[PDB]
């Protein structure tokens, strides 16, 4: 099913396809950060990136996404909320036609430029596919880009987006190290949600960090000349492909170190 973020296929319409798009775990969530709990079973985050092998960069036609080798026990995500062991598979990020918005989650209503969400699967399931349909399957760590200085290490992802402009694009992408898009503070916020795209499945460890990375506003005008068309299609340009916030229902969102 074609889905996107335009007047016809956008987020108001998902659930005609998705229908658990009006489910009880859906992502992502405004925080109020007053109705925050701190939870003493809650640990530091573990994401240990060092050996992280970055392989190519792809335009899927709904953002841009870097794939990692998850075929290897490298580069894990564990701790924070978890329990166990879970391996990096990729990252993507969400964007807005202008700087002040553009994250999926909002902190007390708040927007960022951009949101980067890096995808980790619980490795007792195995691979991606098997692990995404377990509500403990994955675990998606959500970093906020906040406008401001020009960051160097995001630099080298925006110089490789000249390569991928339409959908189904790919390029040679080596040597990237994920952590190097971190904040040095892992101060975080924890909810059980979903993807943010369909599927839609409510499988996802959300872990939303506190300090956003900065981007300048020269960078974000790059995210913004990508397609979502393919090429020979018409025109339509990434301009923003972020869903709006869903109901938090009878979640809580925990915090740590509060
Ligand atoms: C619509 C609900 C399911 C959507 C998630 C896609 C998960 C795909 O799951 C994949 O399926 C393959 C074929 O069965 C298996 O070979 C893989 O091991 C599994 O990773
Ligand atoms: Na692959
Ligand atoms: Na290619
Ligand atoms: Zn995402």
């Amino acid at each position: 099913h074609h889905w996107g973020y335009g007047k016809h296929n956008g987020p108001e319409h998902w659930h005609k396809d998705f229908p658990i798009a009006n489910g009880e775990r859906q992502s992502p969530v405004d925080i109020d950060t007053k109705a925050v709990v701190q939870d003493p079973a809650l640990k530091p985050l573990a994401l240990v990136y060092g050996e992280a092998t970055s392989r190519r960069m792809v335009n899927n036609g709904h953002s841009f996404n870097v794939e990692y080798d998850d075929s290897q026990d490298k580069a894990v995500l564990k701790d924070g909320p978890l329990t166990g062991t879970y391996r990096l598979v990729q990252f993507h990020f969400h964007w807005g036609s202008s700087d002040d918005q553009g994250s999926e989650h909002t902190v007390d209503r708040k927007k960022y430029a951009a949101e980067l969400h890096l995808v980790h699967w619980n490795t007792k399931y195995g691979d991606f596919g098997t692990a995404a349909q377990q509500p403990d399957g994955l675990a998606v760590v959500g970093v906020f880009l906040k406008v401001g200085d020009a960051n160097p290490a995001l630099q080298k992802v925006l110089d490789a987006l000249d390569s991928i402009k339409t959908k189904g694009k790919s390029t040679d992408f080596p040597n990237f190290d994920p952590g190097s898009l971190l904040p040095n503070v892992l101060d975080y916020w924890t909810y059980p949600g979903s993807l943010t795209t369909p599927p839609l499945l409510e499988s996802v460890t959300w872990i939303v960090l506190k300090e956003p990375i900065s981007v300048s506003s020269q960078q974000m005008l790059k995210f913004r000349t990508l397609n979502f068309n393919a090429e020979g299609e018409p025109e339509l340009l990434m301009l923003a492909n972020w869903r709006p916030a869903q109901p938090l229902k009878n979640r809580q969102v925990r915090g740590f170190p509060k």
